[PDB]
């Protein structure tokens, strides 16, 4: 018998009770003769006390995370050694029996201290014994459960899709696998299931979820395996899915007692970039963009001579030092841009930074009123191309709000970001570290199988630039959280799409011939989205990195120090893997 | 407004009532100057028909399986053209407007044929539309929730395990994923979740279970990937492993409607095979051997209420002991088929248990099975599985001897599940990888991770693994798990859906950081 009660429930009433607890050394500490012990399991902590003979004797080769059961009669503990802090605090168990189920050697690290990365990693094992990253495996079991009983509800089937398969396209490289009896050909682990759960919709599912494991070679906090919570429906459109979506999202964050009120903010994609300078935007804060671009569109000021200018302010730090002021610039640098230009704002709204003397009189004139500035503050500018000047100044923004601390850390902040665009060029995409469908100078913005609004359906293929999708993405405190559209379900419409990004029918039909033809069968409308789910659970846990609310995951490039994966193979192995 | 209304739930009380359907065209028939179709959606069917207007001339254009949204009026169907068969069978829908979703070709095959193996993997997702295949994936995920409940309940936690790792063995080859960037080197797709659900115990997590997925590359009814319930507890003997096992499965059957009658039978391996010449055996029925060995190596008898069938795969069977039974084992199956003794409805359940700890590698390396390494033995079930306690000692000395503390569940000849109690002590466990010749250098680089972590107060720990394709198949009443699974391999790994696998570029295979 290793167990008869769970050490984290005795309680004085519990006196004189013989039980038998099993679980782990948490602490020890010797005073008088005796040796006390804390006895750790997974329901809590009570004292043991090793007071004579031989399991006192016996006591003395126990040290921390030994792992141990112990017979013994509960006590109530002597006046002035209770515990007020801990349940089981009044009592102690007086052992009369020990027995060692596994010794330990000394720790690389002890519970109480946090190590190194490597360390952690390398010995997840004893991590996970620690008390937060215990807890964040428990809280993510309650998340996966908190998802699946509100799509339960809602008539959704659970569905496990294929990851021996054809490559599907997310922005990123396949990861391989060779196949023995078919010598050079290989399967690809799939980037996402996307293609299953369309055919699922041809397949008259009408309502499928998946938490499926996701697979991408990128750039490496990312994991090159992933999960998703993956949902599709028929005959559907972005409302629908946006309406169950936030069911899923409230159920979650009670998962934590956070009551999440809906419906949730939505803003478009254009007036995202053009108030924050981010499609993942954080608005626990204000410090919005402004618009200088027609402000100064007869400057003299060789800098503001640009395709746009923009504006952010600073509450009050027109009082900053010139030391700090200097800090700005390296913060832009350490970002790849030329810097920041400045306007300070004095108590009587008058002018000073560098900029203030290239300024005309109109243009000093109107400043203040027009960045919505006050009398104290800080009038921070980018100038540029409108891509880059938007990320530094969304940067800044973020930058601003840390050093004036304008950000509740118990907020929660969400928001949809909807009326996506439907392409990127290839160039800022191979660039940004993603991979571009072909070889055309467009590529997607969500995914080649994203439709395009009704309105853009005559021109997306003639006028890229201009057209707009049925894609949407959910966002929490400036982190992407999720991300689905409303799907094209024919062949012409899809293959119009994949030739402007130089994928002609032919190499179409051989690399997504199984769903074009799909097409051809009475296929319905429908649309989806995945959220990802361990970015979702790293906030609910409030952690930065995902790291910590995965089991076993891996460090950075794909280094695995818990075993060391991966590790080459004999010869003998790689002439049977059929691979050669 | 797609959809106002589900198809399958129209009833009389709805007459007057405006609809919105939106679902397939399942049949179209005409009479009269009428237009009938039947629309189906996940939740049934019901009648729509077309009699004036515009509605009708564009009614016209459909066809089986075409995908439609439909407006109209219900109504009472006229006295005759009631069908008293379907729920919906006493109303139809009176359209007032159609819109044509997707059209759909002529069909490769209607719904209520059977086509081939090879054109339903390739069209599963026409397949998926027929009652049969759509429900069975259906009951699957009910089969998945009613595990869940159970397990939540008796506190465990879920934890999602990693699949980019290094190799676990369970008896067959892994497949490989090479690392573009370490250059010759591999991660393996793990073929259970073994060594980190024993880690995780180490971990103090005390209760895990997955539902996981496991890949073996082996000969090919079998799936190069699949399913697995997975558990594991600690600080527990084998009783409390099958204990919480039964109600798990108790759970399930009850998705069918059976009551699980608990607690289940249990047999050891030395008298399963005695008397069914099978560790997997199938109680629905008795034609048990008898041993004639004492009617004066190994004799046997069954008695029939042929010789093909013998000769085909590999009275009474005289040989070396194990070949004889397993024919008597096969025998005994082939009487109780022709005779018509299998009670089509039964459940027989069983657990084996007592099972000894290794096997022959002869006997492996024939049966298609891969042994753990270059030693004259290999493990029953693997090589983390625990000697008894009287075998602790001699496991190493006298092999065929030793006993292990595994267990099988059983049901209706198939296993459908098994797991062991675990050894958590470094020379144990070195001491079964050395008799299969794996020395102290080659178990800790290949098994290091899980052997270094024995030295830090490891549990006692046990589990089991199901195999839930096997079980979802049982339930559903079928006898492929290609059925059960959405989409599946066919033989060898040949996938008719998407063509995979496939060959790739030369460009793609030097970015591969493969050669
Ligand atoms: N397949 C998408 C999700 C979606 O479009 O629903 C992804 O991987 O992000
Ligand atoms: N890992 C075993 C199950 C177990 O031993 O619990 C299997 O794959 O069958």
């Amino acid at each position: 018998v290793l167990r008869t009660h769970a050490a984290g429930s005795l309680r004085p009433a519990d006196a004189g009770q013989t039980v038998t607890l099993a679980g782990w050394v948490a602490r020890r500490r010797d005073h008088g003769g005796v040796i006390f012990i804390d006895l750790r399991d997974a329901s809590g902590v009570s004292q043991v006390v090793f007071r004579e003979g031989d399991v006192l004797a016996a006591a003395h080769r126990l040290r921390a995370e030994f792992c141990v059961a112990v017979t013994g009669v509960v006590e109530v503990r002597p006046e002035g050694n209770e515990n007020p802090e801990i349940p089981t605090g009044q009592i102690e168990v007086n052992a009369t029996e020990l027995t060692v189920l596994g010794e330990s050697a000394p720790l690389p690290f002890q519970l109480d201290e946090q190590a190194g990365e490597e360390a952690r990693l390398k010995y997840r094992y004893l991590d996970l014994r620690r008390e937060g990253p215990g807890n964040a495996l428990r809280l993510r079991s309650k998340v996966n459960a908190a998802a699946r009983s509100v799509l339960a509800e809602h008539d959704f089937v659970e569905i496990e899709t294929p990851t021996l398969t054809r490559s599907t396209p997310e922005g990123a490289r396949d990861f391989l696998v060779p196949a023995r009896l078919q010598p050079g050909s290989f399967y690809a682990l799939p980037q996402s299931p996307q293609l299953f759960k369309q055919l699922l919709m041809v397949a008259g599912m009408e309502r499928y979820y998946q938490i499926a494991r996701c697979y991408r070679d990128e750039d490496f906090d990312r994991q090159p395996e992933f999960t998703q919570l993956d949902m599709e429906m028929s005959f559907v459109e972005a409302d629908d899915v946006i309406a169950i979506s936030e069911q899923v999202l409230k159920a979650v964050w009670a998962t934590i007692g956070y009551d999440l009120p809906l419906p949730l903010p939505r803003i478009s994609y254009e007036e995202a970039m053009r108030r924050f300078g981010s499609d993942k935007p954080d608005l626990r804060f204000g410090i919005e963009l402004v618009e200088c671009t027609e402000y100064f569109k007869d400057t003299t000021f060789r800098v503001f001579q640009a395709p746009y200018v923009g504006a952010v302010v600073m509450p009050g730090g027109a009082s900053q030092p010139r030391r700090t002021l200097d800090g700005w610039q390296e913060f832009a640098k350490q970002r790849g841009h030329k810097g920041l230009a400045y306007v300070l704002v004095g108590e009587d709204g008058t002018l000073g930074g560098p900029v203030a003397k290239n300024l005309s009189d109109a243009e000093r004139d109107g400043l203040v009123a027009h960045v919505g500035a006050n009398p104290g503050d800080c009038i921070f500018f980018a100038a540029g191309p409108a891509k880059g000047a938007r990320a530094l100044l969304g940067a800044t923004r973020i930058e601003i709000a840390k050093r004036l601390d304008l950000i509740d850390p118990n907020a929660w902040a969400f928001t949809w970001v909807v009326d996506f665009p439907m392409f990127e060029a290839a160039d800022e995409a191979t660039a940004a570290g993603d991979v571009a469908v072909g070889s055309g100078a467009w590529t997607a913005m969500h995914h080649a199988f994203t439709a395009p609004k009704p309105d853009s359906v005559d021109t997306f293929d003639s006028d890229p630039g201009n057209a707009l999708s049925d894609a949407y993405d959910i966002v929490c405190n400036g982190n992407e959280i999720g991300g689905g559209s409303i799907r094209i379900h024919r062949r012409d419409i899809q293959e119009r799409v994949f030739a402007m990004m130089g994928i002609d029918h032919d190499e179409a039909q051989e690399k997504f011939g199984f769903l074009l033809d799909a097409f051809s069968y009475g296929a319905p409308p429908h649309g989806g989205i995945a959220f990802g789910w361990d970015r979702i659970t790293a906030l609910l846990a409030g952690v930065d990195s995902i790291r910590e609310v995965i089991a076993f995951p891996k460090s950075g490039g794909g280094v695995d120090p818990l075993t060391d994966a991966p590790a080459p193979i004999t010869p003998q192995q790689r002439k049977e893997s059929g691979i050669d």
